[PDB]
């Protein structure tokens, strides 16, 4: 509670703007004459209010619109209906009992399509909209009545809500794509340490944050879209998807990150003297490799071009030295007097997976050097101070 | 559509239970007398027929009693406060307007909470009503007739929904438990010998769907528990959470096939010609681990307990062959001369990493198989034909 609040100050931002629109929503409705018909339709106004208020502004821009699209269609749809049921005549009512039963059953196995998992709500409003306008009498004269005022203050509700959702502290979704891939590239940075510190000590937050975000990454380059150009993005069609590119160059890192920590909790483990004697070598490959992942994201941070030096060839010259250490002490690894125990034999092949999957680990970096390198270039990066 | 729907009779049934309690439900409000105030109140009746129909039992009484207590609790504490709200006087409106930002407040920021992140409906429906009561004129008379009949008509959509979900067809979710597990140890077996093929030959589905399962298994878990006895599982209480348990074993299993997928998209690969030295050791393994795996999913399906015979006795015979097979030829990752090229002797020590993978793969079925004694234990499966 207080500490959530304390450590996270915008929920707090979040929970007043919603009091203050219901507050105002209130208040326009206090104020006016009392009436006795006007109290019964208030409701609407805050089923409006306590609907439409979603975190971020395109989030709430995107669900208006498919709400709208949903609502003007199931509405459509209902007045092309009841007149071809008028012509019927007599039975009228099984004509409408009859339509209502193929929109429900249409309205409920589209919304189970796994393409369409998703807008579950531009098909619900469409039910509610069709079924709501066959069954309180089309024919009367109350019903367009009803029908204005309830659309009226629906319009009320959600010209509230986007107002004190649009001009006070808004909030946006593309600086929360900027911010998740920073500190996805801290993260990876600490796990890798904290697995060849563990390995080598006589972690899983860091890669699983990494491994399982895709789909947040997905959702915010969705919402970012719909929102106009403010502060540092000033251009129309900013390049949101190049961060999912580096993001995802960033997971293909992380798996074998994910297998270095699978090796510390592994039933055939080596002896603990031999591990010592490569110490040195594997140390200097974790040092330089968080070193590169932090200044990586210390640039992408900072929106700043790669200067001229190199990147890679201190971690290049750390792992050439790694395997001719590897190569100068192999002898410790299989078993020469069977060249032409099953567990002592496992036990030595051991080690040179560790030493096999940290190699790969520094395969691995050049392509999220050159996707930084993509991203630098087509978002218009500063040079280098 | 057509083909989703032929492989899959069970939404057709859904969507044609919908359609038969929308069809109900209007058809108890066309027969009445023609009346202008019934038809104004009938959408009500609509609403709760589309908002509390879900998919299985155990969730549609799950939902409904968390909104039964949400709506229970806003309307206590609206009469508890409307009280001291007639107290104040002529500054009354002042009062309840600045109740509403409070209630407000707090009920948006109780949402937010990481462990209170699956309940927002029970939530929505208590600021709902919260807010409904007091800004619709608690102080006149013709409120409480509207209140009186708009909740008659939503006890009836109610009932009708729950009678035409539980007396219809009914979808357990015990049964969807059940079934997943035996899906997934279908499926890790079939990545297990897709993975030793790719590997020898001149998979992201078996092992993802276990990965990535957990929140389905304990979602499941948690409705099949106020579901009442029925079919083969007749105990009031039903070990549940052992289903759990040996899924946890198999994913635990699942993550060493996740880390030989992996060695086949590496950037450091060995020679063609040095991998079919041990071609058959390899593929035996492969053939006896998907053999175990098969036969404890049939054997969990039909509900049997595990006969006289070992089934672990051919896995660890392979197993053990293989490393006998590498000990006599072992010079081949290794570098003798050099006891005292990068790119050459990291080809050469990948074949060891696959070998040690699979050798780990092989160790880690032992709990797999103590969890399913422990699981056919507790449930009382019968004795072997
Ligand atoms: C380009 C312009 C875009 C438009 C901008 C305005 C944005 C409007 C988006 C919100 C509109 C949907 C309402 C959401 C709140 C809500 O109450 O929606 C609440 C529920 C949805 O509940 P959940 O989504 O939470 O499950 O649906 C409804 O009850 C609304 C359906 C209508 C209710 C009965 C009134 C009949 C309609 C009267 C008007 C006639 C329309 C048809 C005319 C042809
Ligand atoms: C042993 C107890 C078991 C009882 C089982 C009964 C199950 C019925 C639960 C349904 C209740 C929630 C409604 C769901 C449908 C819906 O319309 O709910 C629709 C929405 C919820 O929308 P979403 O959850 O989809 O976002 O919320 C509402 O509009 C409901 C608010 C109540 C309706 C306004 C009128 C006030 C209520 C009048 C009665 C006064 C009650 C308080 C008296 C102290």
């Amino acid at each position: 509670a207080w500490e959530m609040g304390v450590s996270d100050p915008r929920k707090i931002v979040f929970s007043a703007k919603i009091g203050l629109a219901l507050t105002i929503v209130a208040l326009l409705i206090f104020y006016q004459e009392p009436n006795p018909d006007l109290s019964r339709y208030s409701v609407w106004a805050i089923l409006t209010v306590v609907v439409v208020f979603e975190f971020t502004i395109g989030a709430t821009l995107s669900k208006g619109f498919n709400r709208a699209l949903g609502t003007l269609s199931a509405g459509g749809l209902a007045l092309g209906m009841a007149e071809l049921s008028t012509l019927f005549g007599d039975w009228e009512e099984i004509f409408c009992t009859l339509s209502i039963f193929c929109i429900g059953f249409l309205a409920t196995f589209m919304k189970l399509y796994p393409s369409m998992k998703a807008y579950e709500y531009g098909f619900r409003v469409f039910l509610l909209t069709y079924c709501y306008i066959l069954i309180s009498g089309f024919r009367t004269g109350q019903f367009i009545e009803v029908a204005i005022s309830r659309f009226l203050l629906i319009a009320l509700g959600a010209g509230v809500s986007l107002g004190v959702n649009m001009f006070i502290y808004p909030i946006w979704a593309g600086e929360d794509l900027h911010n998740l891939v920073v500190k996805n590239f801290m993260n990876v940075a600490t796990s890798l340490e904290g697995c060849v510190n563990g390995y080598l000590r006589c972690v899983y937050k860091g890669y699983r944050s990494a491994v399982e975000s895709t789909s947040q990454e997905e959702s915010l380059m969705s919402f970012a879209i719909w929102e106009p150009p403010h502060g540092p993005y000033k251009s129309f069609n900013y390049p949101w998807k190049n961060y999912v590119k580096l993001s995802g160059a960033l997971k293909h890192c992380a798996f074998t990150v994910m297998a270095l920590h699978g090796c510390i909790l592994s039933e055939i483990q080596a002896p603990e003297e031999r591990r010592q004697v490569f110490r040195q070598e594997l140390q200097r490959v974790g040092v330089e490799g968080a070193k590169l992942l932090r200044e990586l994201g210390e640039k992408v941070k900072k929106m700043e071009k790669l200067g001229p030096v190199d990147l890679l060839f201190e971690v290049h010259l750390a792992a050439e030295e790694l395997q001719h250490k590897i190569d100068k002490k192999s002898y410790l690894l299989v078993n020469s007097e069977c060249w032409e125990k099953t567990y002592e034999s496992a036990s030595a092949l051991s080690l040179a997976t560790f030493a096999s999957l940290l190699i790969e680990f520094v395969a691995r970096l050049q392509n999220v050097v050159d996707a930084f390198k993509e991203l630098s270039q087509k978002a218009n990066f500063k040079e280098p101070e």
